[PDB]
DNA sequence: AGCTGCCAGGCACCAGTG
DNA sequence: ACTGGTGCTTGGCAGCT
């Protein structure tokens, strides 16, 4: 192998290796003329991933250099293939002029595309958030931060233990996760996508405080409510440094950060989120989830928001009452408002492209279209007497001046890119109309010259055309070419035609080309100038989009409440849940038979229910629908019952029945309070007969007598139906079944008390177990029943 | 695209690829279904590039979709069960076409491997066996009749193909099958009185033929697979034993990942067929045993040679179909060149069956030499552009080539001549399709082009010209190359004519080579992995000394613990108590895997295995309802020659219900069915079973508490267990001390009545 | 509407003359 | 050192059929 010292390198590879050195573990797309190039292992890897040719750049001194590339104009399709696989890519461009550089033109990395910093519409899913996170660990707990680069939403939390951290990763589901190198609990994090090991120094607290204050223009973070939170600040500081390093521009839409405190929301553990099938079902799909039912938002930014609420229920009584109020007030207005809200589109994401100075012409066109909907929205919402609706109406704004600007500046349907022009409209800049008019008293001139020269020469094949490589020409066929004026300067020869130039045409070529380059250069100057006039209003524009997304969510929840027959729940002072004719929101829509509504009464005196009933009798569904009603109540939605009264809930824990069951259970026992809702679904496993049930008993007992949480405790262990007897706060309910001769009917109705019996043998027979075996099993059963 | 509609009507069940430019494009419901299947975008249009079409055919074909291609009319169709091109197939995985049909009596089933010509027919007697045959054979494409009643069997399957009833008519099937095989009746195949089976085989054969529009001379035979010739295993058993596929859908940590170090793709595919179909006939088994023992010493020598043989089976299919490409003939040649050496190595082996495989392997010396002379060392992928036929094979071809090379030589000397005369260092001769041969000169020098040069094309920095002299020799080069290209193709088609008469003997060779690869591998595995030769007894029984689980013992870096087993008619059920934690399950599954391997003819991971006949293996290992439904299947179908492994049934319902079921099953398995059974349980009350009845005994696993953990020992010991560990595992996991203390009190109180 | 092959714009290489 | 020719990815499209 060759000693690759600096001097043994060509000027090209000197520069290239300097720049790859600053990006040693990621693919570097390196601009040379019309191509992005890769070298060495980048080329080999790119070749395998992207399905392009692996070639060689020849070398005078040494071994050939592996090489691959793509034309600059095809870059975004390739960037998409890469980022979809979790690959980052540094984009290196030419800064300088080749004509004034002796050696290689100056080259800089201008951006890095990574899975959690993308903002382009082609690389994202419309209805799903794409978050960058950072995480780190102390001896005591975790700091965690999230950034949605394509809306500027920047958050910080400090999950106190392992399980809260598992729960947070599941909630936020980052596309890319920066973690510190000394991270101990790797089981939380390994086998996630877009994992990015970072050095310790990027989590340093003084640096974080410094960069965040600089980003926000503040002396301190007191006003944001995070000066208190160095654990979280350390993560947020890593995150911000990564974001600035990927974008390499200012980020004026990141103007704020907020701490998500434990107390602010209901904290659902990892099992609970999975078990309720909120946005993801139990097989990874998005069908048959709570979102598949509640989500008929008409804008992308609203679909995202609704899913954020579903996942993070709020404990602020005022916010909830305000949301409920809104939903009752808009019930009659949904049909008129939705088709209009739809037309606003995904303004949030456009505003981020505007902030990053990346917005394309169709973004400004959709921004303009959106502004055009604001008066119709304003008019429709005026009539609605509800202060919260009016507060949104106000916050959404109007932006008359900016709407006018975009109507006058850009044409009706502009092209996808500004690169080829045809974007700025006539009337907006007079210097531009003058340059376009010189390259447009042009198509007409070439025709009159064609006809004039055809008639003058007498040569009827004479045509005038253009060719990018050779320029304008007069063409005569081969058979007539020998008759051409001797004045005609030969320019391009073809198999069956000859092409010429004369000074009149050459002078007209020189004027059309230099005035096209002036028209385009000035279009680009003016289009960048649209950003300068929009940007000052960014703060108010971002508030408008969030208002519009909220509107979309609530208008939606109003239509859902109507169409699906939901009521307004009420909040009470003490823990408790009173449901009348309650229903599983999801199961009631997918079942092709009537859903049996069910009550529930939980209070501080009636705090644990031991639920029995046969397998397939409805014990899990009844538990889940309780949690779903609680969750819907605490995002502000109407709920799928005929009446619900509900007290404060701090946390929802779930255990759905090895070392893992007993560990999850201990978490519940260490961290549940009198304000928690606890769903235990057939827990207690051991290696012998009574082993695991005894544990279940002692656990039920600790939940009832010490923690005093509100617990639904589904079991197959009939012995646990003795607990009410011995234990203040516990009672039996059950799922009713009937045995009419040789079969079982599942009624799906909760009744008070323990069931008459268990039905393990009935269910057994239903499953086809031979009748001779069930006969002996009953005989044995009666032996056991005679014990007492 | 008003013309697209009329071509979609022609085949409305199949996806239509529709050529335009570099792409094939799909519209309406084809585009929708194709974008979710393949990963591509919408517009209703999706499209694929031309240079990768075979890749997207392979992916759609792998998912059960037939595909028609249009170039204007439908010129080619690929169906999932009838492909044979190597780009579309997976090297180490069988691809079957199947037909199924149903009588008032029972089922008819047929399978075909279009590449090998392996054609099978069965008549599964009931619902459960039919389900077992479908999961085992896993056809890529499945023809069924319109009136098929039991749609629950096939509903979920990829590549379903609804078919008219008349395709399953018996007299037509008999007739087409007799014609295909050159026979007057099917007695010589032993299927003459299997009319349900034949109806399935006739529909299948018709469909194959229709998709090929070609004779299928490699399909010369059919066999019938009978119930009693194999150990039956339902899907759940097959899945639990992790034969070819693991529970997560992959190929790792599987029985095949450990046993299948074969060296040819055809041998690997045959080994996997053997693993999934253990046979009851000990005659066949003994021969495989003897061969495995006789080949121990020859293994290091044989395998590097056999690896060079490659996939002769699949290359041969393409010879049968007349689609074999130059590297297929070149690999066939390469395989013929190994036979002398394999013949020499095997001559010494003391084994009638190895000597039979050695005869059947053949030599084909005359075909070896034919392709040595006919084709060059490393021919190009396609015949299309020539350069495949060797120089010296045909005199006429050598002359056209010399005439081309002499005109090509002339034009190189013309280049140097014109370059010397004019004094123009940039002068050169090139060639392309538009201008044929031309003289190029750069733009800076082109103004000194001789006046006899006729300009033809201006480039940005060059001018190309012609002269009469140039066009003259172009004509020599081009006409020569054209005659030699047409001659190469005619000579290539002639190789097929000379090779194909030996097709039958060549399919025997590839098959023998495949078997040898299986056995040479199994012999290397027996010797490498310390396996031993099992013996067979006349009555049911399993006696294992230091048995091991073959996958677990290679996969984990912790000492594997070997265990005995003694099952006989006097001792036919073991009640296995103690912690499970993997140990009971592994012990039970290694029992099944040893039995399965004994019944493949392999050596087995043990110091000693004696084993009686086994008709079925049932392993219900690892909702309550699905657990009870699987138990139901055992109790309805197991016999006194069955092996039954059951993992702690009763869990998921109440203590007394579940204990009553477990008790009553055990009784039934021991007193009525009399299977050989390992009955794993958590119920201590079941350890009283040995006192209450004959042929039942107690064993157990225990654990050792030390330092701050627990070591769950994997050693099976005599007697009931006397410890539970649920509570000890709760303490370790951090369940508060006071909770455990209370659980201990309640445990004692609960167990004390019992 | 298809198929072949020049071109884009960087920089290096290479071979002939200062 | 300086002059003028070459080559290299892929995708667009001219220039021939
Ligand atoms: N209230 C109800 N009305 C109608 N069907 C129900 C109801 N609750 C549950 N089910 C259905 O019955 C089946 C069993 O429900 P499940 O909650 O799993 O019972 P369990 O957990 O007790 O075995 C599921 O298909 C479920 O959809
Ligand atoms: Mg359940």
């Amino acid at each position: 192998s060759a000693i690759e010292n600096f001097d043994a390198h060509t000027p090209m590879m000197q520069q290239y290796l300097r720049l790859k050195a600053q990006h040693p573990e990621i693919l570097l797309f390196y601009r040379m003329g019309d191509f992005y190039q890769l070298f060495y292992d980048d080329a080999k890897r790119a070749s395998q991933l992207l399905d392009i040719s692996l070639t060689k750049r020849g070398a005078s001194a040494g071994e050939p250099i592996p090489m691959a590339g793509i034309p600059y104009h095809a870059v975004e399709n390739y960037l998409a293939k890469l980022v979809n696989q979790g690959e980052s890519v540094a984009i290196c461009e030419q800064i300088g002029d080749p004509a004034t550089s002796k050696g290689p033109v100056e080259r800089k990395v201008v951006r890095i595309v990574t899975p959690g910093t993308i903002s382009d519409e082609a690389l994202l899913q419309e209805r799903q958030d794409n978050l960058l996170a950072a995480i780190w660990q102390d001896s005591k707990g975790f700091g965690y931060a999230t950034l949605d680069i394509s809306s500027g939403r920047f958050r910080l939390s400090e999950p106190a233990d392992r399980e809260t951290m598992a729960a947070e990763l599941q909630r936020t589901n980052p596309a890319e996760l920066l973690y510190a190198e000394d991270f101990a609990e790797m089981s939380l994090i390994e086998g996630r996508r877009g994992l990015r090991r970072r050095p310790l120094w990027e989590f340093e607290i003084d640096t974080a405080r410094q960069q965040l204050n600089l980003q926000f223009g503040t002396r301190d973070l007191v006003g944001f409510g995070v000066e208190n939170a160095p654990r979280g600040l350390c993560a947020a500081g890593c995150l911000l440094q990564y974001a600035k390093d990927t974008q390499r521009t200012t980020l004026p839409h990141i103007r704020s950060i907020t701490m998500e405190r434990e107390q602010d929301s209901i904290i659902m553990d990892a099992a609970t989120r999975r078990n309720l099938e909120i946005t993801q079902n139990l097989a990874g799909g998005a069908e048959n989830t709570l979102a598949s039912v509640l989500d008929c938002t008409v804008t992308p930014m609203g679909s995202r928001m609704l899913k954020r609420w579903l996942h993070m229920p709020v404990r602020d009584t005022r916010v909830l009452l305000e949301r409920q109020q809104t939903i009752g007030a808009l019930q009659d207005f949904t049909a008129g408002l939705q088709p209009v809200l739809r037309q606003v589109g995904d303004l949030e994401r456009i505003l981020a492209r505007l902030a990053l100075r990346t917005a394309r012409p169709r973004d400004l066109a959709r921004m303009r279209h959106a502004f055009q909907q604001l008066p119709e929205l304003r008019a429709q919402l005026e009539t609605v007497d509800s202060a919260p609706v009016q507060a949104l109406r106000e916050k959404m704004g109007e932006f008359a001046e900016l709407r006018d600007l975009l109507e006058r500046a850009i044409i009706d349907t502009p092209p996808v890119l500004v690169r080829d022009g045809g974007v700025i409209a006539s009337g907006y800049n007079e210097e531009l109309d003058e340059w376009r008019a010189l390259a447009d008293g042009a198509t007409d001139y070439l025709e009159r010259l064609e006809v004039r020269e055809r008639e003058r020469t007498g040569l009827d094949t004479l045509k005038v055309g253009f060719n990018a490589v050779h320029g304008y020409y007069i063409q005569i066929s081969r058979g007539q070419s020998h008759l051409a004026p001797i004045n005609y300067m030969r320019r391009q020869t073809l198999k069956n035609a000859e092409r010429y130039i004369i000074p009149e045409l050459k002078e007209y070529e020189d004027k059309v080309l230099t005035s096209k380059g002036k028209a385009l250069a000035l279009e680009k100057q003016l289009y960048e100038e649209l950003f300068d006039l929009l940007l000052p209003h960014l703060e108010a524009l971002q508030q408008s989009a969030s208002a519009l997304a909220e509107l979309d969510v609530l208008v939606n929840l109003a239509e859902r409440a109507y169409t699906l027959n939901y009521t307004c729940p009420t909040f009470i002072d003490k823990p408790g849940i009173r449901i009348t004719e309650g229903r599983h929101p999801v199961v009631e829509q997918v079942l092709n038979e009537p859903f049996i509504a069910n009550p529930l009464n939980l209070s501080p005196q009636r705090r644990m229910l031991i639920i029995t009933g046969p397998n397939m009798g409805g014990k899990s569904t009844y538990m889940r629908q309780t949690a779903l009603i609680a969750l819907m109540a605490y995002i502000g939605s109407y709920v799928p019952a005929q009446k619900v009264e509900i007290g404060p809930i701090d946390r929802i824990f779930t255990r759905v029945g090895f070392m893992v069951e007993m560990t999850e259970t201990a978490n519940i026992l260490h961290n549940a309070t009198e304000y928690s809702l606890v769903l235990m679904d057939e827990i207690g496993r051991g290696t012998s007969t009574y082993d695991g049930l005894s544990l279940a008993w002692a656990c039920a007992e600790n939940l009832a007598n010490k923690i005093k949480a509100l617990t639904l405790f589904a079991t197959h262990y009939f012995e646990l139906t003795q607990l009410p007897e011995k234990m203040e706060g516990v009672a039996n309910v059950h799922l009713d079944a009937l045995e009419h001769g040789d079969t079982i009917a599942f009624m799906h109705s909760v009744q008070d008390g323990a069931a008459s019996k268990s039905y393990g043998l009935a269910v057994a027979a239903l499953a086809g177990v031979p009748k001779e075996v069930i006969k002996r099993a009953r005989q044995k059963l009666r032996e056991l029943e005679s014990i007492s």
